[PDB]
């Protein structure tokens, strides 16, 4: 059964205005640790960053909890996954949670995605 | 089991230039009485009805399309937003057998979203 | 159960920008025999190739193949649905895809698809 269900879009421009006013300060917030190291390296981090912030949203409005506890990876396929950490883990075990799926999407300007979570 | 599934978006942009052009009657028209009510003295007027929209064509959507009046949004006592039925829609889910409606919506500055899912 | 979801946002000007290139042969790249038809005496061929990007990526991911395999149609009633060739129809018999939903929408310069496949 569909235990919960999100969607977010981010104006890609809107997340760029919060880098150039506070730096690094949005992604120290919002990502994981081994989402921190992504961004340190990447060659487009504000584009990384915004469409991380979408799935990070549209996770937690599926929950119903920081955003560096709802930590995106793609698996062995190439599929990108959730992994939890601290309270949303322990909200995911106390709610029957058994599945997550994640989809995301990037057009220029926009960033946008989807999060069911299953029993 | 899915039963259904909607999604919209919408820009508000183009719901602000029809209200500056007719007025009232877009939003007389998609309107339950409750959200109206709402309407007629938010603080956010044009983006509220938007996002209305975003809702209620991803329900029509998700119902197989049904009147948009008959879709009602509201927040429930933690805040979130839920789906109310009327007439034809509220009979189309009962022979449907719906037990669970899921929405989500969300806004940035140009354009409201949302996706509805329902299920046995 | 769900066995895969996906999204997808098109900027309608990039799918115009990539016409502008190259002609039909996008069109000849990711539609099916059936779309190819629609698509020659379509009053609207940007628009409707945009919208059928966004479903075919948001069928791509749920699926986690090649575009002309997911064949998007409109059925007795009107609403979109799903017809899969050669590698996308075999990997649905194999993992058991039962049903298949999909959604798409479209504004002046954005179109949008959900897809969900479920067991
Ligand atoms: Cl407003
Ligand atoms: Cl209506
Ligand atoms: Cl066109």
């Amino acid at each position: 059964a569909i235990l919960g269900l999100g969607t977010d879009i981010v104006e890609i421009a809107r997340i760029e205005a919060v880098i150039a006013r506070s730096g690094d300060r949005l992604a120290r917030r919002v990502l994981s640790d081994n989402e921190w190291a992504i961004w340190k390296t990447h060659h487009q981090p504000v584009r990384f960053l915004a469409k991380r912030f979408a799935v990070k949203e549209a996770a937690a409005k599926a929950f119903g909890l920081a955003f560096n506890q709802f930590e995106v990876f793609n698996d062995e396929l190439g599929k990108p996954r959730l992994r939890l950490w601290g309270e949303a883990l322990k909200l995911a075990e106390k709610l029957g949670v058994a599945n997550m799926h994640v989809t995301l999407a990037d057009e220029r300007h926009y960033a946008c995605a989807t999060v069911i979570i299953e029993s």
